[PDB]
């Protein structure tokens, strides 16, 4: 089996701290599962679901934002925080979080792509494939901020709703 393999290759993909599209696969007493990538699940454990039984959260289908907080390749278990999603939300969209990590340095400075020129503001010539990649990327982490805008904007309807 591949398994190891498999779960090796998502780690060096979405490493801890990021922000990641899942569906709700499954409702345990202890959480919920979510698939975040194909064959690959992670648990969001009850205490992580929501800044406040699991059926109290979430659905099985829905679409939710997690964070990776943990991947145990020994184990071949991956951990997940709806909360702590939740918690980095910003109104301002911050591609480091959503799958962009990479154009950015230890400091947090921005890192334009090797074939970009900023003073310019033009792609260098040669580069189309660069482009179209770091185009793809980034039209990624904006889907990723928008359906973590729509997760952030169900959880606060649901709670006014309770509220009343």
């Amino acid at each position: 089996n591949l398994y190891f393999q498999h779960m090796r290759h998502f780690a060096r993909t979405h490493a801890i701290g990021q922000i990641v599209p899942g569906k709700v696969t499954k409702l345990v007493p202890f959480g919920a599962f979510v698939r975040v990538e194909e064959g690959i699940e992670g648990l969001v454990h009850i205490s992580e679901l929501s800044e406040r039984v699991p059926d109290q959260v979430v659905q099985v289908g829905d679409d939710a934002m997690v964070k990776v907080i943990d991947i145990d390749l020994e184990r071949r278990r991956i951990s997940l925080s709806l909360k702590q999603a939740n918690e980095d939300y910003t109104e301002e969209f911050d591609p480091s979080k959503y799958g962009m990590a990479d154009s950015y340095d230890e400091q947090g400075n921005y890192i334009f792509p090797e074939g970009f020129d900023p003073e310019t503001n033009e792609w260098l010539e040669g580069f189309d494939k660069q482009r179209e990649e770091w185009e793809a990327r980034y039209a990624e982490a904006e889907r990723r901020h928008k359906m973590h805008t729509a997760q952030m904007e169900k959880f606060a309807a649901a709670e006014a709703e309770a509220a009343n």
